[PDB]
């Protein structure tokens, strides 16, 4: 059955809460982005009202054929009335259309469902910023200290400059980036930049990627693979035997692969920096895992929360062992001993 942290109380209203059937009592369900945990169970056969942003809107039309006529679209950082109730949608800095939403509860009330976010302290200049916010639905993805991570920037920085050098020693190398989700397209994006190309990839990716309203799109991506010397594939496909198949179909136009896996965290966070990186290498194969993440690190999380000062949170994501809550629990109760809260 639909869990208490998908309900919005006060309101008929839920939150990412589409593989339950219908939920009895809900009038509107909102979908905070276009990630498959998320929008499981929505299809062309869903009859009740989705809001959601317009690139989320976008995706829904065209990837999963939901009917025009129960997308209701809207605009960020706009107080819109939803079903008797005003609701805000804040940029949550996570994957294209990925939204945070405010409701304003008829008591009084205000409440923050974070959906999926890597927490920045932009937030804190937002709409936020002019009212107390009671009760925080909160990403706690990576709510332990262990999980650190670079910046976005020092990231893209150091692949730009791998890809660059490697392709400027050998000419004829190939990029290859894995994916399997929307998210992260600043990683192929940036690399095909530097080296003059456009990127590949199949009809079904260039499908997806055209419904996120990237401005100079056209200019960017493309179908032919073969004038384009930055590959998208499955993330399934980035390993040695994945690759060096997928090298034998480029028709020896190429020597060399250079691949690159955006993980989240793994645990050579702990030990290694950026800047010391190394890949995994058989024969002309090297591959790259780069800690490109869209969710808060530990320390991004407790700034954001030690600013925004919640009366309660709930968290959404660790939920189902009783170590794993209990843990969050601790934290929190830290932080806002700590802040003062
Ligand atoms: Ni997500």
């Amino acid at each position: 059955t639909c869990p208490f942290y998908k309900k919005i109380p006060g309101t008929g209203f839920t939150v990412d809460a589409f593989q339950y059937g219908v939920v009895e009592g809900c009038t509107a369900y909102f979908l905070t982005h276009f990630h498959s945990d998320h929008y499981a169970g929505l299809s062309k056969h869903f009859t009740f009202p989705v809001y959601c942003s317009e690139i989320t809107g976008n995706l829904l039309k065209n990837k999963l054929h939901v009917q025009e006529q129960y997308i209701h679209p809207l605009p960020l950082d706009t107080e819109c009335i939803v079903n008797g109730v005003k609701v805000v949608l804040l940029d949550a800095n996570h994957c294209p259309g990925a939204v945070m939403i405010l409701f304003y509860l008829p008591n009084g009330t205000v409440i923050l469902h974070t959906g999926d976010f890597r927490a920045d302290p932009s937030m804190e200049r937002s709409l936020l910023a002019d009212q107390k916010v009671h009760m925080l639905y909160l990403d706690t993805t990576y709510c332990s200290p262990e999980y650190t991570f670079p910046s976005q920037q020092e990231v893209i920085r150091f692949a730009i400059n791998t890809a660059f050098e490697a392709v400027t020693l050998n000419p004829h190398a190939l990029v290859v980036c894995g994916t399997y989700s929307i998210g992260k397209e600043k990683v192929f994006l940036a690399i095909a930049d530097v080296l003059g190309s456009k990127v590949g990839m199949s009809q079904e990716k260039y499908k997806t990627l055209q419904c996120l309203n990237i401005p100079e799109i056209n200019s960017l991506i493309t179908t032919d693979m073969c004038s384009s010397l930055v590959h998208l594939l499955p993330m399934m496909q980035i390993n040695f035997k994945g690759l060096q198949s997928h090298l034998k179909k480029c028709g020896g136009k190429y020597n060399q692969i250079l691949a690159f896996r955006p993980t989240g965290w793994t645990h050579s966070n702990k030990f290694t920096r950026i800047a010391d990186v190394i890949p995994q290498t058989k024969g002309n194969i090297s591959i790259y895992g780069i800690p490109y993440s869209e969710h808060s690190s530990y320390l991004e999380m407790k700034r954001f929360v030690q600013w925004l000062k919640p009366q309660k949170i709930i968290p959404t994501v660790n939920v189902g062992t009783w170590k794993s809550r209990s843990t969050m629990e601790k934290y929190f109760r830290e932080w806002k001993l700590e802040a003062g809260y």
